[PDB]
């Protein structure tokens, strides 16, 4: 069985959604970020990223981690590529060419988009604008590239929803506060709505909503 | 024949090394960073990341890009995973579990090591307060070094007790940190692992070509 370590209000959401798309039963262990807990090492602290039990399985001290048949993996987007390769189905690459493409879009998201995106979710006056207008403009390159790629496509790879769309959608979810950025990239706007209208996404976010902020 | 776009004095070194490890024939197309070039769009300009001809290959305008039978891939570390998977041999994952592990280490390097590593090399290539800004980045890397150090206590390589694409990927990210001698001093197993990776003939041959390019 699959075990997923991490609260839904974290990058673990990427793995909960993927598991849902694949139809996998899983066990959720709601490990909390150590900064959202007042004194992480107290006996009555919630299970968190600085707990020795958790550090024994992910020495990096970050969520998510998943454990599948003894194998522990600790990188959210890569976790998803592994689940797709393992379990197959339409979300998985169908040939070596798609594997390259899916891998390429996933790493592009991780290195060129996520770092700026996540700062916006941290940010979320003239001072609040400048810090956001900086991270917003950074993303113009990324948005433009995806926008052009989606001119004649509904999905990034193989004319169907894949793990590449799922990985990307979750990174781009961090940017949704930037209304203006989406308005000038309508193909990305349409694509992200298309990804988020899926039942397994809805059902992930409903579980997520049950955790206090 | 594989085409690799990018000068060796770039992240394309990662793909040149990998191709060499795999014994793949490739065509090297030098593409420089547009900021190193006086007039990137002028007709006499060397091919660069802002050249329309190149932008038609990789719309992101970054190097490396590899082209394999029409398929264009544009993320150095992931390019190597693709090459390993396609061509096989001992650098490639032998099964789904190793694929998981090799993928995890690669994404860890990309998201958790490289950003700080890059800022070392960018400041170090290009002051009393300057030595303090670097120490901030150096401290952010302690975590990552410690984790790899622990993992290497009783391993010579990160996965499957042999040199794989995960080692090659990590080695190239960690090369960016080599100026930070105190960090390596305090993590002798990482230092020994890096030297072991760099002792390999394909790495030496990649660095020999690299050294021909001006700077
Ligand atoms: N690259 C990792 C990043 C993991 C990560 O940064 N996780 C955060 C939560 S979203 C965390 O656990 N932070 C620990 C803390 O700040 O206390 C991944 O994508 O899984
Ligand atoms: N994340 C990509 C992109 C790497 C990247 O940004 N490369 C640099 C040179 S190593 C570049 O293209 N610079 C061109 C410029 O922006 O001037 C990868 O790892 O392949």
């Amino acid at each position: 069985m699959l075990t997923i370590y991490g609260v839904y209000r974290s990058r673990a959401s990427r793995n909960y959604w993927m598991a849902g798309e694949l139809g996998l039963p899983f066990r959720s262990v709601p490990v909390v970020q150590a900064h959202r807990v007042a004194d992480p090492l107290a006996a009555d602290a919630p299970l968190n990223t600085k707990s020795p039990g958790f550090l024994a399985i992910n020495p990096m001290g970050l969520i998510p981690a998943i454990e599948d048949d003894g194998l522990v993996l600790t990188e959210s987007l890569a976790n998803n590529l592994y689940l797709a390769r393992k379990h197959g189905g339409p979300l998985a690459p169908a040939d070596i060419r798609e594997e390259g493409q899916i891998g390429n879009w996933t790493m592009w998201a991780a290195t060129e988009v996520e770092p700026h995106a996540v700062k916006i979710v941290l940010a979320h006056t003239p001072e609040g604008r400048a810090e956001i207008a900086a991270c917003a403009r950074s993303l113009e390159k990324a948005f433009a590239v995806l926008e052009t790629h989606l001119a004649e496509r509904d999905y990034v790879v193989g004319d169907r929803f894949t793990v590449a769309d799922l990985n990307l959608a979750e990174v781009f979810r961090y940017t949704m506060s930037q209304t203006d950025l989406f308005k000038r990239h309508p193909q990305v706007k349409a694509w992200l709505a298309r990804c988020q209208s899926r039942p397994a996404f809805k059902a992930m976010m409903e579980e997520r909503l049950k955790e206090p902020e």
